[PDB]
């Protein structure tokens, strides 16, 4: 099973349901399931990296790509005002599942301090 | 348009720089949300993250590389926050693509 066993990991490989919005032969986009706005989504690598304190140099082109997918999803999903796109690294980050991944939030005016 | 940014890319006016290389700068923002907040900007005029062409896919990624690795010599060991805000419902405040990092406190859920 490539990718890992996380809830993400299992969503690529199709063995858990998602609402997927894209995907390619390096990420995927889906709703999130507990969304903190009226459109809340993840872009996520296909390559299992577990958290963006590990990635390695070589993983810049993906990473980007995980921004470019985002944006270019934003847009088809009508999110004309804007959105914010976040990254939650470890506890402090609050992070949950250990499978990088790239939230994007709008929908609504979204607030300062970003938590 | 130039911005503010712009300006303390081209050091025109002062700002704590924490690193810079050929193509990024990193320095702590001036209004820090949290123990340790710095920004991690293009050198490239990107004006947002909406208008990021496919070629600068490298080049964003490279900014969350610089993050990451700013944020571990900045002794960021129990995690952060990274944010990318576009336009207006975004709250993005200079029209100049920007990486936020924010740690050094526990950052809390919706992220705004
Ligand atoms: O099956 C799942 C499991 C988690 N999530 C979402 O993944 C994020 C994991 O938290 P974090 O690691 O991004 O903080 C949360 O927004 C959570 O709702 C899903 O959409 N589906």
């Amino acid at each position: 099973r490539p990718g890992g066993d996380t809830i993400f990991g299992k969503i690529i490989r199709k063995e858990i349901p998602a609402k997927i919005i894209f995907e390619d032969d390096r990420c995927l986009a889906f709703h999130d399931i507990s969304p903190q706005a009226p459109t809340h989504f993840l872009v996520i690598p296909k390559k299992h990296i577990s958290q963006i304190s590990v990635a390695e140099d070589d993983d810049e082109s993906l990473l980007g790509h995980l921004m470019i997918v985002g944006k270019k999803c934003a847009a088809d999903l009508g999110l004309n005002k804007g959105y914010r796109m976040v990254v939650n690294e470890g506890s402090d980050g609050g992070q949950s599942v250990y499978h990088v991944h790239l939230h994007v939030l709008g929908g609504r005016q979204m607030h300062w301090p970003p938590g």
